């Protein structure tokens, strides 16, 4: 009966809560056929042919099995406003603000939703394939993973999954009829198509959806082929749901990157890192180190889940599979280590084509070729002389993780790596020095809980997980204040960095890139036990950050901390966690707020 429209794999394979969740799904959704992915070389191939024939994809021929999805430029980000959990309590999922509307997620109510959902889904997969895929957040096995099944009616996100996530017939063995979160999606454009189709490229960005109900498992989506809003496992189940899940059970899910950092003796760090969008988290994360005799591999480059082993340690494995790489800037000298690793199987998604078959992008820094010609994202020759980048700015690369020259030789241990560092922060143009270390936890966390960056706008993102808090903010701030109760907690040190620091006519005064190895070194041996006293925290004393081989660097601007500066930051620090967590600010935390305004009236 349902058997009928099965392509691939059978139904009596699945267990059965897999199999009642693909039925149910299948009967709502009413695709054409049901196919069972199992992660094979074969299925990718078979998959990727399909869409070159269908224009979703075309091959990049300049490379080893790469290839390029253009989508409608009405589908290309995250939407904030249009991504909601769903709880029955408004306040379990956000705090009330003092005034305004909350900037700390979005919730909508389960009746709410319910009449949403059933104004999308029923019958929206008709003339689609339903794709079944099983999928694994960390290494297959691993007590830090968890899994997922997500049904969908995008063979772009198939591919993109598998690279992603673990993916495929294993994942079905290892969960058995264990718990999984489910995962519904659909690009929302039933045939007959209803309405024009831009390259190919369903969405319905009118009834686009993206929803998370924690207390279900489940997370919903709707109208959108896009990254985030698609791939399910990279922000609605790796930030939104586990760290609901987190709180929960003990454990932590976070916006961050994780890299293993060795010293010239053989001594070597683990370190994890939240910087918002646009902030570096990727560069960082492979960084090919500028001071000799150090080096630096990759755990991950955008998620962190980090839970106490026994003995006190914080451990972090990263739950996904691959690097989703925003591409315009990166190149040889920013970020040679992305670039060896996309040099093949790798997908991108509305970036240039070079007429021999190559991408291209703003800051790609590459000479074209005498003759080569660049298509842009939107299907258009192009030249410099337009006013517009010939790749869209949050286009991405979609990369395995194993094919980067560095990750780290325990970037899938099931056990995970001891976080001896956290570090925080993002783009400051004014004001907050290179580097700094918190005083305490308490500070280090009312640090992530303060971060602002410039987004000519520069915006509070706490943590930078203000897109992605999977419940109430002030109980996430409790959640890591609690840690410190942890028996025999072993706490990351912690640090806020600003690689954006400019001087008066907009120039960095910080080289950053590769040089951030030097701040590096200084956290290094902090963490191994020197220290200038400020207000807001710790900073490298004079002449203790390590500056052979560089340029000039105005040491004394960059680490200048001012008073009606600080002034004015506190202040909007306060206001900010004031109005916008309200009741459910810790009181660690206005201790914390009390504390610096306290020593920022001494100077
Ligand atoms: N000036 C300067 N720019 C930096 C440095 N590190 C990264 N960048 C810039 O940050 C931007 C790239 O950041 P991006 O890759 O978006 O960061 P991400 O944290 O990985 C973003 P996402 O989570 O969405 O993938 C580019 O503008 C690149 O120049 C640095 O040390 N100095
Ligand atoms: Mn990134
Ligand atoms: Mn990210």
């Amino acid at each position: 009966n349902l058997s009928a429209k099965v392509v691939q794999g059978s139904l009596d394979s699945l267990p059965q809560a897999v199999r009642e969740f693909l039925e149910n799904n299948a009967e709502l959704c009413q695709p054409d056929h049901i196919h069972i992915c199992d992660g094979s070389e074969e299925e990718n191939g078979r998959l990727l042919g399909q869409m070159e024939e269908e224009g979703i994809l075309r091959r990049l021929k300049k490379y080893d099995n790469c290839w390029l999805a253009l989508t409608d430029p009405r589908d290309v980000a995250r939407i904030e406003s249009k991504t909601v959990i769903v709880t029955q309590e408004q306040r379990d999922t956000v705090p009330i603000p003092k005034t305004g509307l909350s900037q700390l997620g979005r919730w909508m109510s389960e009746e709410d939703f319910e009449k949403a959902f059933n104004a999308r889904f029923p019958g929206c997969m008709k003339g689609r394939t339903m794709y079944v895929i099983p999928f694994s957040m960390g290494p297959l096995g691993s007590p830090l993973s968890k899994i997922g099944i997500e049904l969908t009616d995008s063979p772009y996100v198939v591919a993109s999954m598998r690279i992603m996530t673990r993916m495929g017939t294993p994942v079905l063995e290892a969960l058995g009829d264990g718990e999984f979160v489910k995962c519904l999606h659909s690009v929302g454009c039933p045939l007959p198509l209803q309405k024009p189709l831009v390259n190919n490229w369903p969405c319905n960005p009118e009834l686009t959806l993206i929803a998370h109900l924690p207390d279900r498992r489940e997370i919903i989506s709707f109208g959108s082929g896009y990254g985030g809003n698609s791939l399910l496992g990279k922000k609605c189940f790796a930030l939104r749901m586990a760290s609901r899940l987190a709180k929960e059970e003990g454990w932590l899910a976070e916006h961050m990157l994780v890299l293993g950092i060795t010293n010239p003796e053989g001594e070597k760090k683990y370190l994890a890192a939240a910087f918002p969008s646009a902030c570096g988290k990727t560069n960082l994360a492979m960084m090919n180190p500028s001071l000799p005799g150090w080096k630096v591999e990759c755990v991950g480059d955008d998620i962190a889940w980090m839970k106490f082993d026994a003995q006190g340690h914080l451990r972090a494995i990263n739950p996904e599979n691959g690097f989703f790489g925003v591409a315009p800037g990166t190149s040889v000298k920013t970020n040679p280590n992305a670039i060896k690793t996309i040099q093949k199987n790798t997908i991108f998604t509305n970036v240039a084509e070079t007429s021999d078959g190559g991408v291209y992008w703003e800051g790609i820094d590459e000479p074209l070729a005498s003759g080569v010609t660049i298509t842009s994202w939107k299907n258009k020759e192009w030249s410099s002389e337009d006013g517009e980048p010939c790749a869209h700015p949050n286009s991405r690369f979609c990369t395995p993780a194993s094919q980067c020259p560095i990750i780290d030789a325990a970037w899938e241990s099931p056990e995970g790596v001891p976080i001896e560092g956290i570090i925080f922060g993002g783009r400051r143009p004014a004001g907050v020095p290179l580097v700094y270390e918190a005083l305490s936890w308490q500070h280090g966390v009312f640090v992530g809980a303060a971060m602002r960056s410039e987004a000519k706008i520069i915006m509070h993102d706490p943590f930078a997980m203000r897109p992605f808090f999977g419940y109430n903010f002030g109980k996430y701030l409790a959640h890591w204040l609690s840690m410190a109760q942890h028996p025999a907690a072993k706490l990351p040190k912690i640090f806020h960095v600003n690689w954006f620091r400019k001087d008066k006519e907009g120039k960095f005064l910080w080289p950053g890139f590769g040089e951030n190895s030097r701040v590096l070194e200084w956290m290094f041996n902090r963490i191994d036990g020197s220290t200038k006293l400020t207000p807001i925290g710790y900073i490298p004393k004079e002449d203790a950050l390590n500056l052979k081989g560089l340029g000039h660097i105005n040491m004394m601007e960059l680490f200048s901390i001012s008073k009606e500066f600080w002034d004015k930051e506190v202040e909007d620090i306060e206001k900010y966690l004031v109005d916008q967590v309200n009741a459910d600010l810790p009181c660690e935390i206005e201790r914390e707020i009390l504390a610096l305004k306290q020593r920022i009236s001494q100077m």
